[PDB]
């Protein structure tokens, strides 16, 4: 890691720029979060920047930063660069209207939740419930960011399904595919 | 293995005892219906032994052991030797009633199935509606054989729950607990 | 292993008893198109009983007995003993019509062929394309055997399919179930 | 890590917030006790923001915590951001009444403590009542801050219970559901 | 092992002699009963012979040894040869009244029962429950078959008590210590 | 492996019936020219029966019985069950004109040899040069036993191929592809 | 480790706060005289603040500690927080009187000391000596801190015996069980 | 790494050289990507050095790092050092035309994409679909650089195709191979 | 490392001296390059000396330190200490006519490259095509500098040779073997 505040992330930070890179786990969160209420709190106002490129990663740990997204009174511009995927592009859809951008190259993936059950009947009974709400919920997510009825959602995620950045505008989760500035 | 229709096990098959040791797996359960089958086809009207000292196993396996115990015609008298635990006291309970035994000191114990399950949350949601039927399925074969009501069995199988041979003959798992012949 | 030709399968064999017994591999189905031919030589007209027990297995391995059964004289009666799931169902099926047996407490679950694929994106092409083959194949040997429409079995076989005994004999993969002789 | 009290984790101290983030041991609660007690000394009137991201822990850590909450004389507020299960959902009701956040989107999990116990059978007897004790110690705590009774908060956690912010407030562990400020 | 009814082992059991050799579990006591059996059935008035050389083992597997050598008509004289530890030291003092020997040099060691336990605390008390039901029926054996009081066996057996053959006489574990025929 | 000269491949050499099962490797190749020698030494008239499932296997070993082959007198009659892929495929094609069978779902597959090569430049280059004269070598035998040209082998081999058994006699691997004898 | 002398356990240091926490080894032993030494030598009267939260450790090295302890001028409080277990009740007990302090919901533990011993007879005798008397030594130093005889000492740490604060108070481990300051 | 802004890396940002080096993931395109957006920050006219010596990488965090290059307006000279392979070979063509340079003896070399595919065959079908949707892609870009027709890139990718820098010039991958400044 | 352009080999960069020590691979090389580049940019004119301890390493990234001293106006003195072999003896050999040096006891080795090939024919031919044409390119380079023919290069490079300093002079790798300055 470089430096020129000094190392390059930091650097990117005074300019109100947020890496959400690779798996999203709850450290990534973690941090995540911190930045965002660092960025907030130096001002509510002035929009940041958040450029994902993402895998996916653990559900609660991307709805810890989704919530964040939503509750902080800055907008938010997402950037979609070379990819986003599972929690990536829920990420990613969720950012202010009329902001979220891709790169002409990006791939985004959507698809359901995966899991695993262990114990008794009973256990596997509940852990399976849980599963299910958590689908239930991210669905509603998606449907209200996106536009797309229940319906078209769960017909979409159902498998795996890429996405060209036009094909993402076009459902509703970016707005725009920028070449140059 | 000690050799006496030569090796020990061969020469008590002879007397028509089938021993069900150990884990019940695929192995297992193959080789007892075979024994079973065998023990029919030289006569249906001699009653078979079945000597039971088993920690429990798989579900398919055991009631493939219990099924065949229901279909060939012969009676057949179960003992259990040391513990009968999981699929170990059902084959037990599973015995022509008035011939299922046990020695003064053996263990049983009685416990609803446990399993895992893994994948996108449809996989899920099939898994665990399949280990719930299978709970079903094993509740009414208890229930069945003890002459317990459902409520009963439900209760009694929330968690594992150890028996002496005095309160399995209570419970309706066996009907002699003998010392001596 | 018991001994009684000598030990207890070959005893079986001289039945004309065969056992698919546990995962269906490449030795597995050596085994049992040995027995069948066999079984065949020493006499073209006696009904020959496989029992199956089995979870799955490869997809070659389990069309060479496919069609080793249809190729042979004999009638073949099969037994669903314990579980029939992805290739043991298929061959419990295969059985000559009228002679498809289950026990009571037997599973029977039937899902699509799942593979892997690696190397360059042609040699990927290559492989997609022959696991898609494999699986229409398989889809026209259901049809086949369980009367279904093409329609029916690519729907029912989109993901793992569990099915009691009377709902198999409903769907036409068995013919009896049988609880006593 | 990024660097802006340089650091983004030290930067956010001088706010007065306390990241409770990951698995909680005894590093993670000797360092909360340690932010919480240097807090307090920088001004014991100022609250507190005690933010939870936790899927639970070791229980002295976790009563550790607890503790060092309760002893301190500032408010503490205490905020679920993704999720708080076992002790961080015990963590989060123990903040300062009405001072109990949740995000619109966490999911808060309660449940009965889990352990091991080996040896004699005289030092298992012993372990065994040491891990009854503190399962009704943290019993009494949970009913204390959400003011239900002792028979509802045994039956509730017997199995792992999850639950919706909304859910979570109707129980008492938290006040508030907040999704802008 | 070596050949003379034809490898060593079988050989003496045409003396009626059974080896009890090594760490007892299933598969040795398995193969005990089996010969116990087999013996019994060839005469139930001939004594039989049981050589004893153990560490030790599972409960519910001595357990099983324990009770069909109670259950056979046989006169049972019982050796120690080199060791009997936990459950050989029980199987010893289990032999018919008079007939319970040890060699000069032999070890008798005698203790409290051990094992583990996991899960939730439930579980746990259940598990915890059950080791301390089978070791009040193991220390009802002891005072049985030695005829010391329960108060002695519990203060014998709190920890691991070695004994020589005379002071196993003295106990009442044993009946002679020869030295020659 | 069960029991009728008395194991059952051994009662299937009687038949004049090799099984070429698996991978083929030396010690396989060794076996198969063993009762290719063996059933030739009984007679070199009567015709003999190579039933071939094998994923494929060694260059050297495969040529060795591909040789043994055509060098013995008999007739060979070839048979495809389940699969044939490289030298399963060239040993199929290897039968005795209008004698190479195959049953109706088996896989045909041909490609190019795969190996590896290390050490220095000199080595490299040997090694390079060796596989290429063995793919020049394999390319003359499917020419001549297909018929086909060279140019066709070589656009053919040059990626995985898959065929049919009515793909694989048209390609002129095999006869007949039969269903019922 | 976050940073406000800079990071948070320095922070704590200029307020004469020493934090034994996990385990306790050589390292960590080094590390709390180090502190002790250096926070004397700022001034022998102003008291010290010892923070203990460990499950144990090494005898020795937690011997060095209660040494340095009772060497230096200063009067040391010391605090349980979450728990103190073996050589942590030790250091809790060894502070000065009126100034060992606990929180409402810590745990104290005491036992006898463990380990081993390898070798040839002489060698085990003499590591079984030094242990026994590493006993006495710690039964001593309890005895002495706490008032308790010898016997009741004794009695009490032949097994794992848990407190409450409140019975840690009544048997002399701790003075003041405190809420709020 | 050594120190002269201050470590050798960051010193060589100052003159506005980026090294993209070894293998391409998420993380070196995130720091590529970093610098890249820093260095137009700092001015949008000065031209960027981009220093290449990568064996290849991930095609999205490629792909990332491409549109980065046609994102920002700053011309970018391309220096191939040593070696660019797969991903490397396309950031170097991508370069500001007449500004992609190699030194005397790096080898180039160009291949198609390669992966895997793993489930069921509906998934399978979906992966292996996405694979030759990037390839598409991957060989349009290399097109546009290039100005070689598609007929020409699909051949040339086949199969890995190693150049020397005047072959890759004549290709259309580079410009100028320079000796000297 | 030591600290004094406060370490050690930064304190070594001031007087111009890159240290080429140990393996060469690509992060090495990397390093190497970044010197080279930072030294030419604080002066064109004064002398670089290059300090070489090496066993060798990769092609590559050895061929990139080459083509960048030579690119570099700066003149390069090479001092060979300890050892240099395979891509150390060529480095040495590029420095500067009149400027590459040995000490006394230092040792030369030069060979051909070696490498690995794996996959189908096909891609093996490839692979060992493009080992021979390095193997060709590496012998020019150590013509160039040390003057001798191509037949004497390749008849040195067949095997490992090793040589003296004065050995290495003859050859022409360097020009002086100092002992003191
Ligand atoms: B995606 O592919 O990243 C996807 C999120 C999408 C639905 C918005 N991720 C998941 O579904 C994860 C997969 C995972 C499991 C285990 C560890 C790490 C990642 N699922 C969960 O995180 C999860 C959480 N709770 C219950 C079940 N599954
Ligand atoms: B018992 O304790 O043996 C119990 C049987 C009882 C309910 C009559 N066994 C099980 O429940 C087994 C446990 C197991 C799981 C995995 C491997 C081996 C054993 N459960 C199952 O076999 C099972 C089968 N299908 C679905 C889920 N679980
Ligand atoms: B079943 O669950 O056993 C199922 C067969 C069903 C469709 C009749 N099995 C498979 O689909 C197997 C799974 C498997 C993969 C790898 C090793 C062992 C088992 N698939 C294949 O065998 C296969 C074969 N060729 C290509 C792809 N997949
Ligand atoms: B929770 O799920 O985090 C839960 C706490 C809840 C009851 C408030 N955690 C536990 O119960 C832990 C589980 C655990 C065991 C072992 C290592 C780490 C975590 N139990 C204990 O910590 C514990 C402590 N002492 C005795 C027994 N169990
Ligand atoms: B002895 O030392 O062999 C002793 C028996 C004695 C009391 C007559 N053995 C045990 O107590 C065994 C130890 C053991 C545990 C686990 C695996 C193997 C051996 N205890 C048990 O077998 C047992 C059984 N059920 C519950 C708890 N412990
Ligand atoms: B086939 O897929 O089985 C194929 C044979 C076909 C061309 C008739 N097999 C091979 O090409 C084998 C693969 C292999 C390599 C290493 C171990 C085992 C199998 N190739 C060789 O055997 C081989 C032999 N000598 C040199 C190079 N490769
Ligand atoms: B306690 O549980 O931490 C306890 C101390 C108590 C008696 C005040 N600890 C010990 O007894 C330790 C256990 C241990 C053994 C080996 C490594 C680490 C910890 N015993 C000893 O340290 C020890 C030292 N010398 C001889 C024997 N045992
Ligand atoms: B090259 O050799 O680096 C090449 C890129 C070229 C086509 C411009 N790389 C790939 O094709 C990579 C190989 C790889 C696979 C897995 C991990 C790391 C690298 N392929 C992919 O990255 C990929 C991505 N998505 C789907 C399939 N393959
Ligand atoms: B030497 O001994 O360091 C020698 C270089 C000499 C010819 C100037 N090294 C090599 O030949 C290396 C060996 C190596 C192989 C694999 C990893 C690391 C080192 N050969 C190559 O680097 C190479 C590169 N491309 C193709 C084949 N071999």
């Amino acid at each position: 890691i470089p430096i020129v505040a000094y190392d390059i992330y930091s650097r990117l930070l005074r300019e109100r720029i947020v890496c959400v890179m690779g798996p999203i786990d709850d450290s990534v969160a973690s941090l995540v979060i911190a930045q965002l209420l660092f960025l907030q709190s130096e001002s509510n106002k002035k929009p940041i920047h958040m450029y994902i490129n993402s895998p996916g990663g653990v559900v609660t740990a991307g709805l810890a930063i989704y919530d964040t997204m939503q509750y902080i009174l800055n907008p938010i511009c997402t950037w979609c660069v070379g990819q986003a995927a599972s929690m990536g592009s829920l990420l990613l859809a969720a950012g202010t209207p009329g902001m979220r951008h891709s790169l002409p190259n990006s791939r985004i993936m959507i698809h359901q939740p995966s899991g695993g059950a262990r114990g008794q009947a009973t256990d596997i009974a509940i852990q399976a419930e849980e599963i299910m709400k958590l689908k239930k919920q991210l669905y509603n997510i998606y449907a209200k960011h996106t536009k797309q009825s229940l319906q078209v959602i769960e017909s979409a995620m159902e498998r795996d399904r890429y996405m060209s950045p036009m094909e993402a505008q076009e459902f509703g989760i970016l707005d725009k595919v920028l070449v140059h500035p």
